[PDB]
């Protein structure tokens, strides 16, 4: 289709490193491009049939808080084509660094997050994989959700207890999205990873399952707006539909950027 | 289609001015966005038809210096809705302000503005109204070329010889938007807009048309690069078919953007 870039029109830069079911490459295309080579060699018929799902989905996006879809190749193998960002992942500046953000930056992003999932949900689209490692900080200041997965267990902290517990075919949906978007505010608020204090992934996984462990609330920062953690408490419920929707989420998240300017 | 946006959906604000054939105004959906209004009331099937391929036109813009399109509405009226830029337009920081940018912030803009053009070309896209006043520097670094086009004559200035003079129904080109590029080249190296000795607008139009008036490039700053000045004069050849095309004027402004950094 349109989006299709013919093969040797990309020249292919540097290896970034392995993503999400593919290899990331910084690229030349009309300026500067992220290509993700996918892993699949001599795909199937639902392999590529998948992949044009993916990027019929991708096409449906075009928020300044959604990572870019630019287009795909084919031949000589399978690949999705992004915007370039500069700079890091939320996860990075966050549990990877000694930069401290301010109370204002952090809100900034969790709303700009938030803009992006109102976004996606609005065109009932359901991420699966909110976390900070999915969300990159463009120039340092714009968030970019999308699918980076840059250097499976490194999604367990943000799964919600119905994801955790595998107990149906298909427990993702727009209330598991709002669970980890709940995980990504407690690591804003923080700046740390829930569940630290426990060694074992399995136990983990177990008693998020049944509701007997759930994110230590009481280590948000002192200057944390109350309505903040009230509002995150909200995101992490247990039971799915006692969650909120993100029209709403949205809304108090924005007026607590306002206030701090 | 998919990218209508149902009538309620967008709280409009603030108007921000007369842009091109509509008015533009701040507003939020799912976050902050741009929504023109097009002065078009009651519109005739050809002005729906023309307004259905614009959108088409615009659906096929996924590049991080092409201002974002989003959506659009029918009802109440025709709308074009599009990501809000933070900041002022090119023309606003050259001609209206005394903030004087450096040399590789210069050469910064020119090489974002040459990305988005050689996209656009390489999709058959003409822009047909490059200037100054249509690019906008979103967080004042990333060029977002559109139709802006706030507070015709004011496009006079971009016009090449075969534009000026319509002695052809169609004289718009790729090649045309390559004058027009170097018109923009021409203010960011002088910080000037031409012909500024000269107040009469007939006679500006006719000389040029004639080919006896053309950029003064004596005027380029001292620190301009050689081979910048070079690559001006050939964008601004009066003969059409003489002008480059983009991929070399991106390939060429790229390592002169390289070598400042
Ligand atoms: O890792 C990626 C990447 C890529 F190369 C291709 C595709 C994606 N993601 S994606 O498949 O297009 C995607 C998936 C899901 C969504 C969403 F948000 F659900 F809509 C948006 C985008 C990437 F994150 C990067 C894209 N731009 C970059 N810039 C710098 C770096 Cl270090 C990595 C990247
Ligand atoms: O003036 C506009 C505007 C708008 F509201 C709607 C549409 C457009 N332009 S556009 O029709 O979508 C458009 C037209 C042509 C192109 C191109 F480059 F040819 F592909 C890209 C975009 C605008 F420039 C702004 C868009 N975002 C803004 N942010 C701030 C301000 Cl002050 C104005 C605007």
């Amino acid at each position: 289709d349109d989006w299709e870039i013919p093969d040797g029109q990309i020249t292919v830069g540097q290896r970034i490193g392995s993503g999400s079911f593919g290899t990331v490459y910084k690229g030349k295309w009309h300026g500067d491009v992220a290509v993700k080579m996918l892993n699949v060699t001599a795909p199937t018929p639902q392999q590529l049939q998948a992949f044009k799902n993916e990027v019929g989905v991708l096409r449906k996006t075009r928020h300044v808080n959604i990572l870019l879809f630019m287009g795909y190749s084919t031949k000589p193998q399978l690949a999705i084509v992004t915007q370039w960002c500069e700079g890091s992942s939320l996860y990075h500046h966050l549990h990877a660094s000694e930069t401290k953000f301010e109370m204002k930056k952090l809100i900034d992003i969790a709303r700009q997050t938030a803009r992006g999932m109102d976004y996606l949900h609005a065109k009932s689209i359901i991420h699966r994989d909110l976390k900070s490692n999915n969300i990159f900080l463009h120039e340092d200041n714009t968030v970019k959700i999308g699918d980076f997965g840059l250097a499976l267990s490194g999604s367990i902290l943000w799964m919600a207890p119905e994801v955790i517990r595998m107990q149906d075919s298909n427990p993702y949906s727009f209330q598991s999205d709002v669970y980890a978007f709940g995980i990504v505010l407690y690591e804003l608020m923080t700046g740390q990873l829930p569940y630290s204090n426990i060694n074992n992934r399995d136990q983990i996984i177990e008693m998020v399952g049944r509701g007997s462990l759930s994110p230590d609330l009481s280590k948000v920062r002192s200057n944390c707006p109350k309505r903040m953690k009230r509002l995150m408490a909200e995101c992490l419920k247990k039971k799915r539909d006692e969650r909120p929707s993100f029209p709403r989420i949205l809304a108090e998240i924005e007026e607590l950027a306002r206030e701090l300017s």
